[PDB]
């Protein structure tokens, strides 16, 4: 039955490193991998998680199954991280959280939930946006419609085009936001824009679905939640898919959550039972390790403090690499102006390179980057910044 | 949009312990939880895995993402465990293995694969069979059709009814087997029966889908693979979903594999790329921990030896509990005869209790069991065997 199967095409991101891991070229920079790398170009395991793993190794007495929703302390903590402490929806018990295999499994879980328990047919993802969004939503049978976003000229957020594009979206439609550090533009709404987006959202009656994966990478854990908090303040219902892959360096342990906010405790339980149903049919229960490492780190003040410092070292390092990048380019020599780069949050930014330039780079200079011209700033070290900018300026 | 959601009904297995965990009753036995428990009624973490976790804790230098298919050594090892060493399909390179979140995620992965890349509409699950099978297959959009299995009278495998029921299944249909320790009957085909089932399978042209979750619990790692090996010898293509949850006590780490056997290396790669595609849309990459604990334990001879001994202590303990159960019942006093219990493999067996008896037990005697009258033998200790059999005999 497999003799006629069509070979799948390469993923726009993976198929980059998978090839990178073949181009011997000495000096081969890589800016694809939306994974963080320190000043050494290494993706270490945070000390806090390292300490948490020792504690676990010593205390765990069993591997017996977790509830379908995962670890209680986990859900509770992510709740407070997202909605805040003393947040109404917390105190009222309007939310329910489920531990899932990473932020993607939270998406797939939201999708399947929606897809079989509601009258949702379309999802509105921005343009551009993390590629896998569409694939995930489509696999559930849902339709994906793009709302404009990037001002290719001024290198900014085109609020006008956005709203104008969003208006066509009907009520009862899911509009997907990026809590912070927009993949791949790095441009995020201001609180003001967010605050209006939350108003026009209740009116038109969309169903928010925040994809929060880089909390703490723009301005800090709390500041980064302003948006999700603005909507949460206004809506009776919402969904949020968060991931601990980055802000915790837990990439391969697949740890994230899917938080259902409904209008009242009574219904949030009903809606959640069906969510659990989706999960039970997908993977049964989530993986305990990475989640346990997160519950303990967050419920322990010594460990949380160390962690909370590591996150900011990461955050601060990427922000040093942004301006170093701007300055270095402006130094090598030529007409240009990448000052906008300094205004974008997170690990990514839109280089503003043509698909062609990008190939001249990753083939004549081995400097790898994603076709869209997206470059992972958190993969830049002070030692590769020179040949890098040389390559770039050379292809301008 | 959630105000009219229908509250999901309770799962036939979970909703048992979830209530058990509320019935204070001193002496409250529990036979639901298809999870293993030692002579103390504890589900410990094996020593081998404990040692493997220390090694990991010391050596792991990164948490960076795994390939979509998981850990190479993992896939390679599970391959040799399943098909054998020097097995043609291994040497020929006709198989591809992907690490998934437990045996269930392997199922869901096979399903989604089939569901979108082939002309498969129906799956044939036995009667009875692990409940979640249907839910999983249905969530993918596939149809589930039951083929007879249990001889409620003689307490045996009704080969006749089976074949007779299977014949209606068309070609290009997926027939799902249980490699060993049939949930919930404990009755498994003989090699002879298996060997014929493999012949009639090629003719009618079904597409095998073995659900292997209790390897090593019937007669030992190798003996337990006779079946999957019989089919593998005969078919050009097959799929197998294995789980390390039991034979490794890794329940909550979600570690299993989905092995695609095709007719040749060239196509198995094509078929696999699409499988990876399904995964990428579901959870992206698998959880590394539990899988790492398994690769190292199996690739290290000292650790494998310790583990390989632990598995047999478990296997041997359940087999002591079967005959102790038979003898004790026959001792308390009454017309009956549970000798068939001694002939069933694995942790389960069909008590042969009416839904009524089962309620008299778990409500007048607090002795919990699944409505079907399925009882987890690996939850019986020499210390609870007395009141247990008293309860049972009392409801005969
Ligand atoms: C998978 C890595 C990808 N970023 C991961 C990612 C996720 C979820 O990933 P997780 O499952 O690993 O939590 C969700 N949402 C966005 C916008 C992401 O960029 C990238 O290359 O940007
Ligand atoms: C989930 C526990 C269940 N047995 C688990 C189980 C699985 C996969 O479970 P896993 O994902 O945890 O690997 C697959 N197949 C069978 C026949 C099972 O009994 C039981 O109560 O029998």
């Amino acid at each position: 039955m497999f003799e006629n199967i069509t070979a799948a095409p390469a993923d726009p991101i993976l198929g980059l490193a998978d090839l990178f891991r073949a181009d011997e070229r000495p000096g081969k920079i890589n800016l694809g991998i939306g994974v963080y790398k320190d000043e050494t170009g290494k993706t270490p395991v945070l000390t806090s998680v390292k300490k948490a793993e020792q504690y676990l190794l010593e205390n765990e007495t069993t591997k017996n199954y977790l509830g379908i929703d995962g670890i209680p302390e986990f859900g509770r903590c992510t709740q407070e991280l997202l909605f805040g402490k003393g947040s109404a929806l917390i105190n009222d018990k309007r939310a329910r959280t489920a531990q899932t295999p990473g932020g993607t499994g939270a998406l797939r879980v939201a999708a399947d939930f929606l897809a079989k328990n509601t009258s949702v047919k379309r999802v509105w993802v921005s343009n551009p946006s993390w590629p896998n969004h569409k694939s995930v939503f489509n696999s559930a049978g849902l339709e994906v419609r793009e709302y404009a976003y990037y001002d290719a000229e001024n290198h900014t957020l085109d609020f006008d085009a956005l709203i104008n594009s969003l208006n066509e979206a009907q009520a009862g439609d899911v509009v997907l936001f990026h809590g912070c550090c927009h993949n791949p533009t790095g441009i995020d709404p201001t609180l003001e824009q967010w605050q209006t987006l939350a108003q026009l959202s209740v009116e038109k009656g969309w169903l928010p679905l925040f994809d929060f994966a880089y909390q703490g990478f723009a301005r800090g854990l709390e500041e980064d939640a302003e948006g999700l908090r603005a909507f949460a303040a206004m809506h009776k219902e919402l969904i949020v898919a968060s991931s601990y892959s980055k802000n915790f360096g837990l990439y391969n342990e697949r740890v994230g959550a899917c938080t259902l906010v409904a209008a009242d405790s009574e219904t949030v339980d009903r809606a959640f039972s069906q969510m659990k149903a989706a999960i039970r049919a997908n993977y049964s229960n989530p993986p305990a390790h990475g989640a346990s490492v997160v519950a303990t780190i967050l419920s322990n003040d010594a460990l949380r403090a160390i962690w909370e410092q590591e996150l900011t070292d990461m955050r601060q390092r990427i922000q040093r690499m942004r301006q170093l990048f701007v300055n270095t380019l402006q130094e090598k020599g030529a007409n240009r102006d990448f000052s906008f780069i300094i205004k974008q949050n997170g690990m990514f930014s839109f280089s503003g390179l043509t698909k062609e330039q990008v190939l001249r780079l990753r083939e004549e200079f081995g400097v790898y980057a994603v076709a869209s011209g997206r470059v992972n700033v958190a993969g830049m070290t002070p030692d590769n910044m020179a040949p890098l900018c040389e390559a770039i300026v050379a292809v301008l």
